[PDB]
């Protein structure tokens, strides 16, 4: 006899989580509830706030939306039409001195003429071979430089998933990207070199919108708000320390026991298995392969240099810096950092030195999100990381030395990016259908470890599909089948299905 | 006020119209009804009896599952063990007086030394044509050629599908074959000319199970029994004579009205249109294309010769018979034709002449079912096509001429088969997205014309995966991915889901 | 009984006739003797002169020397250094209003930005298509395409050669262009592109040298110089009008009958087959086809301007002017043309006013050549084609509407170019060996007809192979492999061999 | 002052020498001489006879001519038609039990089908690289897998070659093998095999004539007193001991010196060096590869036993025996061996047995030539090589255990195979331009050292082509253009040209 007994329970209030819970107060049949061990939902998706009012996300999060579910939920839990700014999706790689439009390839008449050369060179050997290719590409490297070749690959994408994923491009899969043939666009790029071009990939309708206030972690606050609070249980009180997979039973740190008959859990599943103290599990789930995240946040005086402009974030192939991305989070919203009239004194100048003056300054402020990837490859000092991504800062032009730093971040996350290993997919087989075996859903971003299905919208769906699975013998595929929910717009499914509207009548 | 009303009506209780029933009735949810202007139920996939007592399905109906939510049905309609035959999938080419295997190019080493290299030669060709391709094929003929070569494709693929669609290859597109490249395995086409070897695509882990009474119509008369007998309509009291899809009023033939808040067409389509007397819907579905079938079922006096033995369905590609396939009916039920016992006259000799007596005589008997089609562009002669048949049973060598014909049977079946053309998917996208903005669901194998998916679980599915649409949301796979469900096992959904078992509480 | 005997009769006396009697002379063994219709030897190598001074020579005329043998007979002619000028190999093709280095597709940066994309485009299609190719491409256009593109081809050598060989280039054979593959260096024409690089292929290891004096004529008239007299028959006195092959009997127009033992024909064959009396051969060699040239020459006051510099010759792919090569023939020997004290009257401007003052004024005088071709599918209007060449001189901007014309020239040469049309090949295997079995060697440019051996050094080649495969059983290399001739330096055979040396001891 | 002085000296009266002679016999102009260390005239075309009575040539030596030239002398020498006899081409492949006709991949039908399968599956995977290839094969062994696919390749040309040049096919060079695509017939080869064929590729045309008497030695002989007897100088008092290059001066075993202003030298190039005591060119000589050769001969009693009939010569890709190739000698020439009056007695039997009589038996006879191989990769033991290769003819079912022996003959000749290594262009382009500028035409099987041109009528007609360079400045085609002579009929150079014609005039 547990303390608590319900249908289905689902462990986590991340993304993932939310959806199941959603779902299933859409549903309105089985019982259900939700635990998460923080008392702030969000996950992954949450935002920190620095004692002097710099907001940052874990890293760079934009939203792309695959479906008209996330959509509706999203609407529903922040409504109002200025709970929400809308952005061109503005990005650019750092190459050689100069900022690259994204994609890297269609803009490199940037670049000095006899590197353009030896890329173009590249390209048509990637063509030739393209046009008589008759095998699929078997690593993330291959796929690289068939897309690019040679030049182009070592140019960007090469180093830059290495500082991405922490992981050489020679050790990943590459079905994680679909179905396109690893084939290059001879013809786009040689047009933009030849005319001198250059073109980014966004436009008037190429946007996202990002929440007015809270960060992305507002979005899931305001999600969680709409559920049934006594079906929510998070803080302490809500952390799983068991998983009693025979008896359908989980114990929370405070001794409580919860009864289920099906478990969706979307916490990282390599700790579920240690939850299950299932021997096996632990083995398997320790061959999984992930990274790490650092976060790290700069708060700048001053308003928007002009170098800055309408960036919103940025890659970075090359080695003068630690991080692989950039956010310039100060322009998704207004309140991602304190108002002009707020005084911080300055805590450092970006080449080091202390401010002439310590007195507290007014704004206005930017700031900028960093991102550095940690590993068993690919090692991170965590005393001295923050210097050297301020140093990068500099070394890339983004900050000048003078700069004045007002508030800085740094976190890291142990579990950040699922790595699509080349032995991903035959662990992950081993895994999921065990867990299945004995009524365990187990999905996320580290609940089923499929990164490109790992997005806000795919996370939500996942738990989303996952009771759909439990309740209405729905086909789970955002799990299963990437490459389909990724090359649709899923709109079947709605907030509001016609089980509930016939239900009202 | 209309004198019935329902929240989802379905008309029409082939397995389409049925699939939606069992869903909506599984649900348990919306209130429903289902009608059809045959007191029996079954569509395309009812039986006939001669006079004589021998059993003829619409042509050869053989039942490959691709879900798991039809068998669940089929288990539930048909329960007992003994209510069904299991029997391997063994077919074969009549080809220049020989009965080859299926598949065709593995068994040319049958033909003639000389034949079997023009054959090869052309496979040589299309192979090293595949080898450099970069573009797909574009007509039902190009694919056949890329796949087999030009003297495979005469000898079988190119004919046969003449005398099986009724229009030449080169009209019909190609796409609704799926996504397997179009090119030759030169391989094992040459290896088993080399050995010398014949192979059939069959054996004890490629079967079918079939009714043992009542021919194929037996499943759906049992299915619908199983639905509440006061939510049905069959007979002349159900037969639909015009919707008015601005009203969402249905109109019976005996002036019953139906309102309804959802609806579920599994009638033709282009009547569906003449009945909604939608005049653009009318022209619309005027431009789509399709065969007649002839059905002709032949009783034969005596045990089951050798020459025929095992076979299940045979192919025609050859001018000697009109037919495109013949079944040996017989062998997929006893139940199919009279016991020895009954005293059946011969009414001729299968080659055309009086018997020498006309009195009654014992069986065994053993059964033949043919299929002529017929459309625009291939005129059938409806008062020879009985003779012409049997003809070319003798022809084919099926019926020797002295074979005692006791009874005989030709019906012929309007809308036949929905026709691939290159027009089809233009016509149907102008079409079917036009009937769901006015709450039509049209589904089914003249519902929504796809043969790709028109099979009776295809068809069951596409009722079932409407309802799904309309009450929970679901993705309608099975209509607008055909590749997708035939490419998998469906097996998330089921007779009874999550749903039922929590709701039972 | 004839007037004349001798072992080995050569008729004509251009560049392949006395490469006959250079080698006869040489070898000196057979008797021998050599006629021409012209008082003046060189046949298409030869010179004109216009009244007022200005040499032309029957069209561009520029040496490169294929063998040594050729060699050593004009540096016997013209001993002197200063009999020679020398001048590297520079030449452009005109081409939207610029001068665009040879080779074309190498210098297309001159064109805008948006011709490039296309001409790259082109290319592009070209390599991929290459990168497949398993057929050697049919006629001069397909290899064109395949060696270009698109863009390219429609810019430059279509138009081009259109406007060269007065036939379409779909109505020409393309193995005349040698073995190399149909395919482009797409790799170096982008590169060119990209790097804004022109590069024209001449340079100090790329020279031509030209005659001091007396135009190209002069090389032939001192040739035949080395010749005994009494051997030669040069004028009215030497015109062939009569062939009796079977007699082996030639009858000049005086009379003169002149036995022969071997006939070396240099003659046009379609001429020489009328002279047979042969309407078998007459028929046949009415089936070759060739163009006429009209070579117009234009003489101009003033120094060399700097827009011309040191052009050789230039391309006209452009319908702004009816000529397709013109020359800088003045570029060629300072004795080309007047010297700059001579006084002249003004003829014309080019505009094509003619100006009231007929006052002689000085020079100095530059020169143009122009060449048209005709033929029975390019008609040339001979009445206004010398002032539409000059109207075509002011559009190319090759001269001012102000410039002094001071000379003109035009003529008017029936056979000016063999065409290597689709039928050449079949018709001359029908000739050649017909006139060989009757031990006649019909060889030169329209002597066998095949303009890829057809120049100087080739032309002289057919005379003395001819006259070695007669004597001494050599192979006939030039004529019947000119892509082994072509594609190495002849050095074996020499004006003075070891037979010679042996011999003066 | 030398002893004698010449203008044209040549050394060796094998074919490539006595090619020099006959042509500067033809020409009778500069003055010339003939030496050889032999009486006998041949060098490795002579033919020796063992004491019962049976003749050998140095292996198997089959005349195909590509020159009119060679057959002219030829006719001359041996005129009438009983000097001569006649026989197809016939030859086969020993493998796995079977005789396979040549060419061995049209004859796959006489291995077991299993393996025929995996012949034409390499085949047909070579088949597809070639249609996409974009190189050309770097060496033999490449070669050799493109035309025939692994299968084939393994079964037959890999390890026959290396039992042929001593030599693995990766070691050597292919341009040797012309200029035709490495890519193959796979309709040919599929065809065969499905009809069952063996066919061979001879025929009425395709036919050999061999000498009536003497075997191939009696040939050059023959050749050889056409030769102004005095200018020939063969035996000790022939062998040359010293070239001083410098002096222009041979000098002879017995003393005696000769000037020379040419040299055509056809001994082979690394004896020529050493002869030149020239380091250097020891040193570059002594770099090239060659296999050696030994000669084993066996005379048999019997009539011609059936299973060898009117075979001609063998190749033996398999190791159960030391041979590469045999030769049914007695097949050539009833003269090759005794006539059946003459006694003989046996020697020992085929398995090696004494026989049962001592005392000689008549006839008739017939006869195998067996040829070996050795180089510094495949010794052979000399001492037991003789009875390997009678065990080799039991082995290989060309003689029954019982087969009674009545001759046996085994010689080793040092230079066998010029070896087309890698390496041997590198080499010989170092070389005979250095002997060229001495005035030595060094030319032959061993003289120039390219197997490709290394026939008799190759060796012949570098000696006529070094001769006829040396005086008329003619071509060397047979020695720098092998494909050149190969690919066609050389048919201009006659035995009498139009010189000595008119000369006799």
């Amino acid at each position: 006899h547990p303390d608590i007994s319900v249908d289905v329970l689902v462990i986590g209030a991340g993304p993932t989580g939310l959806g199941a819970a959603k779902r299933l107060n859409q549903i309105d049949g089985p019982s259900w509830m939700i635990v998460d061990s923080n008392e702030t939902p969000g996950g992954l998706a949450s935002t920190d706030v620095t004692p002097e009012g710099f907001l940052y996300d874990v890293g760079g999060h934009v939203i792309f939306s695959h479906y008209k579910y996330f959509d509706d939920c999203l609407d529903e839990a922040l409504p109002k039409e200025d709970d929400w700014y809308t952005h061109q999706r503005i990005s650019y790689v750092r190459c050689q001195g100069q900022w690259v439009p994204y994609p890297f390839q269609n803009n490199i008449s940037m670049l000095p003429k006899e590197e353009q050369v030896k890329c173009i060179d590249g390209m048509i050997d990637a063509a030739l071979e393209a046009r008589v290719a008759n095998t699929k590409p078997k690593t993330f490297d291959e796929w690289i430089v068939r897309m690019m070749g040679t030049g182009i690959a070592d140019l960007f994408m090469r180093p830059y998933n290495f500082k991405v994923w922490a992981v050489p491009t020679t050790k990943m899969q590459c079905a994680w990207l679909g179905e396109r043939v690893a084939a290059p666009n001879l013809k786009a790029v040689t047009t933009n070199v030849i005319l001198g071009k250059t073109a980014g990939n966004w436009g008037p309708n190429a946007t996202f919108r990002f929440p007015a206030r809270g960060g992305t972690g507002g979005i899931w606050i305001a999600v969680a708000n709409t559920l049934p609070k006594e079906k929510t249980r998070f803080g302490e009180k809500g952390k799983v320390t068991k998983v009693n997979a025979n008896n359908k039973t989980v114990t929370l740190q405070d001794g409580t026991t919860i009864g289920y008959k099906k478990l969706v859990s979307t916490m990282a599943v390599d700790f579920l298995a240690e939850a299950m103290n299932d021997q096996e599990l632990v083995g398997l789930t320790k061959q999984l392969f992930y990274s790490s995240t650092h976060v790290i946040g700069v708060g700048v005086r001053g308003s928007r240099p002009e170098r800055i402009g309408d960036k919103c974030w940025l890659a970075f192939p090359e080695d003068n810096c630690p991080f692989y991305r950039a956010t310039i989070f100060s322009n998704y919203s207004p309140y991602n950092q304190p108002e002009a009239s707020a005084a911080l004194p300055t805590m450092q100048l970006a080449d080091g030195s202390r401010p002439q003056s310590t007195e507290a300054k007014e704004g206005p402020y930017w700031s900028i999100m960093l991102e550095v990837s940690e590993s068993s490859m690919k090692p991170v000092n965590q005393e001295t990381i923050l210097a050297d991504c301020i140093q990068g800062l500099v070394n890339t032009e983004m900050l000048k030395p003078t700069d004045e730093i007002v508030s800085t971040y740094h976190r890291r996350f142990d579990h950040g990016y699922p790595t699509p290993t080349l032995e991903r997919e035959g662990t992950l087989t081993q895994i999921l259908p065990k867990l299945q075996d004995k009524d365990i859903w187990s999905r996320g971003r580290f609940g089923s470890w499929r990164y490109e299905v790992g997005n806000q919208d795919h996370s939500f769906m996942l738990g989303v599909e996952a009771v759909d699975n439990i309740v209405n013998g729905a086909v789970e595929l955002t799990l299963n089948y990437p490459d389909f929910v990724n090359g649709r717009q899923n709109t079947e499914r709605r907030l509001v299905d016609g089980a509930q509207v016939f239900a009202k009548s």
